[PDB]
């Protein structure tokens, strides 16, 4: 029952694999090679430079000057060693490019990219003090490049269009500003990741609710928050949550924050979520600080989320004339980038579901956060949960049902799960709420409750023979999931092994008839009716609840 | 006595060293990396060119193109297996590259850089195919040049050296013909190195046609000689022999070879021998088929003999603009390159030394070669032999002892090994000599003889004080490199242990008194007496033998 060795062995090594990788490295979207991008650049207005062994000539080969350190340092440093070297040295670069009055930035958005690669390729056990100096650096680039996110709520009379039209450099700082951010996201995703006894070792001043305004410049209230910047900013939020959520002295690492800063960020997720999902202009520009609409002007993946079109990238291969050490990009029509299908916008609009899920998800993380009461909490912030969920259920019923259209997929399992944050409020969480939260919203609650307490008629399918009309007038969409997911994908859609047929002809009842907000689940109903029917408080005595019960049949 | 087990260590594994040195190689000599250098390349009048899955745009990044292949084929292949589509791949090209009207060839000779570093770099088990096929394609590339080494014995009054001035394609040229040889050299060094079983696979009578076609255009005896490729094309020659006394039965490659073809190589090495060394103009123009002078025309090393002052090496760099993909190479003077310190003049007496080395040492070679007799066998070697002998005896003492200049060292120790050919003259080859040859010359074979039956008074030393008194007259700069090596360069050049400065003495007594033309070793003179002194002919009975004897005492 021995087990032997593997004589076989020819390792690649990581170093050698990881060098190259970067060398012939491709992004999402262009055309040509990363660091080969980087061949064609040259660093003029700053006619030097020099920190360690690292000398470039004024027309110097920036490509050859960065695969020349890399390679030569190559057989210097090791692989860990090699990351946290390149990484200081290209970010004594970025900041180099940094200040300078006339110095085009050009290069710079593409070693942002390049060291996020590098960050991902192998974050083994490594130590984060080199993340955190990276990280610093680059906050206090972005307040070095603040000058972006907190542009107006919009244009004035005369804050005019007509421009150059250089989308140019706007997507050089686009995808500075989104890079970078993205940047915090990610080295702060493998701070999401180190050996979980150093999420201490992750603490930083500009973490404590700072890093220049960060968040603040982010989820403005009087400009234009943009979805890539937003997600970045609440992502860091999401951070803050995970931070709290991991080492068993969590009331530790929790002290760092403000309260008020606390509260400048969960207001303004409240300002977010109770902003609005409308594909009639999901691609234009709209109301302000309520419509995640992702203008045109902006839309690629991101560097860790292949959201969709990417109708970007070609025109990152087209930055460079990919034959000349230069410069300045090549140019770009801000307009030629972007009626044949709206199913990449309806496909991105389940994205923007995905948005509001991990919304709701931030929330339940802020509820498991908050073990006891907070300043931050409003306290009728439950009743707010409540009043999200009011309105994905009026409006539910009302428009996005019998639309042919796999939003609903989402746009129901959502509140199914807002289910589980109000249903965690079930009594365990009833001794904060002051009475004036509970009675300035006595309105809208009972509705939440009521709409599963008059769901639970319990008595509408109990076949398929009626409804499955219901799915044939509208779930074709639906029907599309399931003949292409059981046509060539998986295993358990294919050969139905006599069982899950029959959860065919009665799931797809309790997933077809579940689209109308109808029929929900014994929890549903019951977990709302343990809530509801047990009189904790003064909503349900009978002198005002048979009507309840009257208008149940009864 | 067990040793354990040393697996951890971290192995570079050989394709990956292979790449990543390649990709930075910087050549002895230049200024620039190998790679790209390559990266500085287009080529343009073939407007597109490709064969398999190669493709190469007009305009496009040759060194890209390169690296491309370079690294997608690496996690295709092997170590051997890279190299192979490489050579494939590369031979296409410069074949097409050659094969063209208005092309230029800048890249070819570069390519032939990579040439080398390539197939050097690894011939452990490197196949034959492979490596023919690349030589054959080499040599029938040369003969695509075969318009270069036969250019005429001299400036005509009429043919001008008005010019375009230009070093360049000239350079370009004699690098490629070079650098072609000079594969010669290595791959067929290579071959000699490979195990013994991969031999006959190889050789056919194409070898000796496609060699025999550049040897006659090569070791002119009716045009210009050309130093380097006397070289080339006489090692490739010292390769026959080589492959003679490798094969236990060579009588196989023997055979293979052409008796008209032994004898155009050995004609022709006469032709090399019976020139000159005049340091006096080694670096001009002199006496046409007697002087080995490499001019600066063609003065660097070679692509392995580290000849001296390699003075086109940075020239090498200023070959491509280093900043932009380009053609036609960047221009140098044809003059510029190259009264300070003739001391490069004695390095390089001491490097012809070594050539005049092989001279004898390739004859001592097919001495042994042929135990049996042959065609091309006919005593002319036992007269040139005698002859240089004879020669590098009489200017010996008359001229080159007593200047003052170590060159006289290998200058004897030359002639000290002609002793062992001569004598293996006597012990074996005594049953071929002709009446002719012997009464041809009976002069210079007793001059030869009787430079050491007059040398073998054996009556100098005596003493330390006459000898160190020639020293201090003569061994001066031999007593520079003594001390620069006893002050410098040794392990044993300290701390003698009691037993050799005794050694040090009288082992500089026995050197200066064999710098100074005289008293020579006990075993040449008994050697040579067991010549002459046996009566194996006609040369010495006493009757006209006393008048020697009575001349030297007796």
């Amino acid at each position: 029952n021995m087990v032997p060795l593997n004589p076989n062995r020819i390792i690649p090594d990581e170093t050698s694999l990881f060098l190259e990788s970067i060398l012939l490295h491709q992004i999402i979207g262009a055309d040509l090679s990363t660091i080969e991008i980087l061949n064609r650049l040259k660093l003029d207005y700053i006619t030097e430079f020099k920190f360690k062994n690292f000398v470039i000539a004024k027309g110097a080969p920036i490509g050859k000057s960065i695969v020349s350190l890399l390679l030569r340092c190559k057989k210097t440093l090791t692989l860990d060693r090699f990351i946290d070297t390149l990484l200081e040295d290209i970010a004594v670069l970025i900041k180099e490019i940094s200040v300078h009055p006339n110095e085009s930035k050009l290069a710079v958005p593409f070693l942002v990219a390049l060291m996020y690669q590098i960050v991902q390729f192998r974050p083994s056990a490594t130590h984060n003090l080199a993340l955190k100096d990276c990280f610093l650096f680059i906050c206090d680039l972005i307040r070095i490049y603040h000058h972006v996110l907190k542009v107006p709520i919009h244009e004035s009379n005369m804050n005019l269009h007509v421009e150059p039209q250089i989308f140019q450099y706007e997507l050089i700082d686009y995808l500075i500003i989104s890079y970078s951010f993205d940047l915090l996201e990610g080295i702060l995703r493998v701070l999401q990741s180190h050996p979980k006894q150093t999420y201490m070792e992750f603490f930083d001043e500009n973490i404590l609710k700072s890093f220049e305004f960060v968040y603040k410049l982010a989820l403005t209230i009087s400009y234009k928050p943009m979805v890539n910047v937003i997600f970045s900013a609440v992502e860091v939020v999401n951070i803050i949550t995970s931070i709290i959520l991991n080492m068993d002295n969590s009331s530790d690492l929790k002290s760092l924050i403000s309260g008020s800063w606390w509260r400048d960020c969960i207001t303004r997720l409240y300002a977010l979520l109770e902003k609005e999902i409308k594909s009639g202009d999901v691609y234009n520009e709209n109301v302000d600080t309520t419509t995640l609409h992702m203008s045109k002007y902006h839309d690629f993946f991101g560097l860790i989320r292949n959201i969709g079109d990417n109708e970007l990238g070609g025109l990152i291969s087209k930055l460079i004339y990919t034959d000349r050490l230069q410069s300045v990009p090549r140019v770009i029509s801000k307009e030629d980038i972007g009626f044949t299908a709206p199913i990449i916008g309806y496909k991105m609009e389940k994205w923007l579901l995905k948005l509001k899920d991990e919304v709701l998800n931030i929330f339940e993380n802020l509820l498991m956060i908050y073990g006891d009461d907070a300043t931050i909490v409003n306290g009728e912030m439950l009743i707010h949960s409540s009043k999200f969920l009011s309105r994905e259920q009026a409006l539910m019923i009302e428009r996005y049902v019998g639309q042919d259209s796999p939003n609903l997929d989402l746009r129901c399992h959502l509140i199914e799960h807002t289910l589980t944050i109000i249903y965690r409020l079930w009594k365990d969480h009833f001794k904060q709420l002051r009475e004036e939260q509970i009675k300035q919203v006595e309105s809208q609650l009972i509705m939440s409750l009521w709409r599963f307490l008059v769901c639970q008629t319990e008595t509408v399918t109990a076949n398929e023979r009626e409804m499955r009309d219901h799915r044939h007038l509208v779930d074709s969409l639906h029907d599309l999931t399931i003949k292409d997911q059981a046509s060539y994908y998986e295993d358990a859609f294919e050969d139905l092994p006599e069982y899950i047929e029959e959860e065919l002809k009665m799931q797809l009842n309790k997933r077809t008839g579940r689209i109308m907000q109808v029929k929900y689940d014994e929890k549903f109903q019951e977990m709302a009716r343990t809530i509801l029917e047990s009189k904790s408080f003064d909503l349900t005595t009978l002198e005002e609840a048979d009507s309840l019960y009257i208008s149940m049949g009864l």
